[PDB]
């Protein structure tokens, strides 16, 4: 049993909700809150900036400490830094950038980076500002993560289309 409320069960390991992503990080605390990251872990706008803003840019210091020191993540990277106020730890996943014409095929290897992790809270990798597809980006999730992932997809609008149109 976890901490987790109100979430519609896709399959044995995923679940979703119409839910910002800041609210619900802030309300259970989870090990393990996923970032909307790209690679400079510059959290300026969507998921990034709005999980950043929350911890009064504490992420921003701490994740320009982790460049100065480590360089660029690789696009379909991850790492794990601290969840602040948020979560425990926060792992800062790039997904590729449709509007910056990275190959849609890495969004797999993104995923993958959420099997390190028994629990997760969420969001679609590559949806929102990212350009790609929110319907194949749950697609690829429920394919390629195996661990249990909680997704909070803030438009209820999207969220609506997501469930109805889930196979
Ligand atoms: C209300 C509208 O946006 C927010 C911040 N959270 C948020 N931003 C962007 N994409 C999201 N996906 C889940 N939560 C998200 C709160």
């Amino acid at each position: 049993v976890n901490s987790f409320s109100g979430y519609l069960k896709l399959t044995d390991n995923v679940y979703i909700k119409n839910a910002d992503i800041v609210e619900e990080a802030k309300k259970v605390k989870p090990t393990v809150v996923v970032n909307a990251a790209n690679v400079y872990l510059k959290h300026g706008g969507g998921v990034a900036g709005a999980l950043n803003k929350a911890t009064n840019n504490a992420m921003q210091v701490e994740s320009d400490d982790y460049i100065a020191t480590n360089g660029p993540l690789k696009v379909g990277g991850s790492c794990v830094l601290s969840g602040h106020n948020l979560a425990k730890h926060c792992l800062h996943v790039v997904g590729p950038n449709v509007n910056k014409g990275e190959d849609i095929q890495l969004l797999k290897s993104a995923y993958e980076n959420f099997n390190q992790h028994e629990v997760l809270l969420a969001p679609l990798l590559s949806a929102g500002i990212f350009g790609a597809d929110p319907i194949h980006s749950l697609r690829v999730c429920v394919d390629t993560v195996r661990t249990n992932v909680y997704l909070a997809v803030f438009d209820k609008n999207l969220y609506d289309k997501l469930v109805s149109s889930f196979l």
